């Protein structure tokens, strides 16, 4: 493997299409290599821009404009890190050359829920969650019916839970398919039993040159489609973590290509159950900004350059809590700074120029000896930060 | 402490005033809080102006040059990244009521080791080396007759050893009063009267909000005015260690202004010897980027911010090896990376546009059980990587 000067004729050229705070660490960690570095997003000063080379803002959902930057700005690399992308056009960029990140085919089946979860329960035969598609109302409602309740109804092609709704009753399912509707290419949607597990986890799959290599089980907590908190490492029975690994390594093989990815998965004492795939890092792992050596973005990076993993170093218990404020603004100022980090603490602050509502604009992280403890103190640390506009 | 959003009206802005592969990782540091970035060095694409919002090139010796920027850009913080700069104007600029970090005092007192060394001497009333000051080839001949043999010639304006001579020797005399002019401003002189020292340290002592905390001492390896190698943790005596904070609180508290100092110390037995100080990110201390929680980097961030520090974690035996090559060439490309990354083991390339002689391309970090398999995993990989033209 060789890599050039970024800048220079012989540059090693690495384009992200999605540009937020997940590529802004994928972005410095390139940059740690002298990697040059394009950032594309829907909006102008995304995260990842600021540290980017260069930037372009473009629709990354029309192929056509997706072709017209790549040709334009000609990267080795294609890595995305939405799932709203042109995946039909990224699979033809590959076919002409072009490296995506994992693979193109990666990027296609987990980019509409349809694709990877029918591969996973029906080609790998991966144990999931009941469910069921539907394209029409009444088809959602024969769905429901079918599935019980309560059941949970997502848009095929969402992220972050819009347009999701937990039902409980009938009531909710004209509220539900609308809202469903609302949410997606606005579509399609999946109507998937309720998982009563014990705990979720976030098991970050290294696939890379050296083979697949696991990062501590890092556990989460969800909250109106919002995750709130992560920690690692999640503690889990032998079996169900053995387990783990194996669906792990069984996904990230079949989607293919080098890259690391945030497999979700459902426990319930020593089975486990999978639920999605980041073929990308995850939101959850932003943990392992402070809990490893190699965070999931370096280890991202790693891996796709072709480059050995080797192994990964966990430092012992840690916790990220996200800064979530809800207001609109567009010139956010954070305060109180000096009561969010100090020993064991430390914080991120995204740069995203605006917000109109909920967004996350920064995430606090800590360790301690236990992650009951770094959980609160990242909590805590979130809190402090008073979050104006 | 309050921060704005980067590219945001209330933007909170940082100006680097040298660009380099430190002012990189300051700058990193920077943007991980959300802080915009200015970078500033005599040369296009400096290594911190990949990463900063954006940069300026101007001879940062001309203090015109220095205003118009500063007032061109209104940073809220001027950090100085390199020694060669217009400190008068900094002064200037402070008394204006211009934020220099750590101070604008600090940085003129260290340009000029006639200031720092009398202050740590004389006024702290620290153990040094001996020494005297000439400003003739008489002045400079009858100086190194008070020192003796052998000795050190440096210009009081010098760095990287850029014009200085190790004389045993009446002989060099002819030679060293004509180098000690060859480099500097190109002059003065300042001759010391060697130390023979166990080992030499980097103290990474920080100035904050909450005080002063340091980092566990730092090993190097010097040749031809480079170091080569670092190390963390340097294994001294908890008296020797003692001693060493209470010289490097001493000297910082003098200096005064937070940020992160890099105390230069000579260990011999439990006793310890003040060299020199540089207010500011340090060389040496570029092991901490897999040494510790924080790097010398955030650690000088998070205190110029006003933010404070509580602990500094240290993971073990650790090492920084530099990537060094030697040739001339715009274009330069790195080959047989997948020999130099892999467990407990990274590396950084810099981004350089070119290089004409000898020149600090990258370097490598390493953890292990112990300092000197550290300081192996580190160097092997250094010398694994194949640096073309
Ligand atoms: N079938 C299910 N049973 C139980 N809980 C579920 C189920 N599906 C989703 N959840 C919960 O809802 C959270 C979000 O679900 P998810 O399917 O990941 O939504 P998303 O819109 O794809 N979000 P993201 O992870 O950002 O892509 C999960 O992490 C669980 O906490
Ligand atoms: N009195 C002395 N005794 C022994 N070694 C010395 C002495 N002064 C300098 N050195 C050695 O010289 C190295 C570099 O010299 P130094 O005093 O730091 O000058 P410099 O030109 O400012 N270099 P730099 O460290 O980059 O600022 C040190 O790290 C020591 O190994
Ligand atoms: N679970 C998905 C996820 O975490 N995505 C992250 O959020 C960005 C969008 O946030 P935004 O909606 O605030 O612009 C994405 O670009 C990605 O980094
Ligand atoms: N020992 C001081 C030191 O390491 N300084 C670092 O090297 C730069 C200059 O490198 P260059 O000479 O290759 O431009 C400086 O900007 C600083 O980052
Ligand atoms: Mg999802
Ligand atoms: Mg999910
Ligand atoms: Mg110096
Ligand atoms: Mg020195
Ligand atoms: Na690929
Ligand atoms: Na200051």
């Amino acid at each position: 493997t060789l890599l050039g000067t970024a800048l220079r004729p012989a540059a090693t050229r690495v384009m992200l299409l999605g540009s937020g705070e997940l590529g802004k660490e994928v972005a410095i960690e390139c940059q740690r290599l002298g990697v040059e570095v394009i950032a594309v997003d829907r909006y102008a000063d995304a995260p990842a821009m600021h540290v980017a080379h260069r930037s372009h803002v473009i629709n990354m959902l029309d192929g056509d404009a997706l072709r017209r930057v790549v040709e334009l700005e000609k990267p080795h690399y294609i890595v995305p890190e939405i799932e709203a992308i042109a995946t039909d056009m990224l699979i033809q960029l590959e076919e002409e050359g072009l490296n995506v990140v994992p693979c193109a085919r990666a990027t296609k089946l987990t980019m509409n829920r349809e694709g990877i979860r029918r591969l996973a329960a029906e080609e790998l035969q991966l144990p999931t969650s009941t469910y069921r598609f539907a394209d029409s109302e009444s088809l959602f409602r024969e769905a429901v019916a079918d599935i019980g309740y309560p059941c949970i109804v997502k848009p095929v092609m969402s992220s972050s839970g819009k347009g999701q709704t937990f039902i409980r009753s009938a009531e909710q399912l004209a509220q539900a398919w609308k809202y469903a509707q609302q949410g997606g290419r606005a579509g399609r949607v999946i109507v998937e039993g309720v998982v009563k597990f014990d705990f979720e986890i976030t098991l970050l799959t290294v696939s890379a040159v050296d083979g697949v290599h696991f990062c501590a089980p890092v556990g989460h907590r969800q909250e109106d489609g919002d995750y709130r908190e992560s920690w690692q490492p999640q503690q889990m029975s032998p079996l169900a973590l053995e387990r783990a690994q194996e669906i792990a390594r069984k996904v990230v093989l079949a989607l293919g290509g080098y890259g690391l990815f945030g497999v979700e998965l459902f426990v319930c004492g020593d089975e486990v159950i999978f639920s999605e795939v980041s073929p990308r890092p995850h939101d959850t792992g932003m943990v392992t900004l402070i809990s490893q050596d190699l965070s999931e973005f370096a280890l991202h990076v790693r891996a796709f350059l072709g480059l050995p993993v080797g192994g990964i170093r966990q430092y012992g218990p840690a916790a990220s809590a996200v800064i979530l404020p809800q207001l609109t603004s567009q010139n956010v100022t954070f305060d109180n700074v000096q009561n969010a980090v100090g020993a064991d603490l430390q914080i991120r602050l995204f740069g995203k120029p605006e917000i109109d509502g909920s967004r996350r604009l920064g995430v606090a992280l800590a360790t301690a000896e236990s992650v009951v403890d770094a959980i609160e103190r990242a909590k805590h640390a979130a809190g402090q930060v008073k979050v104006q506009g």
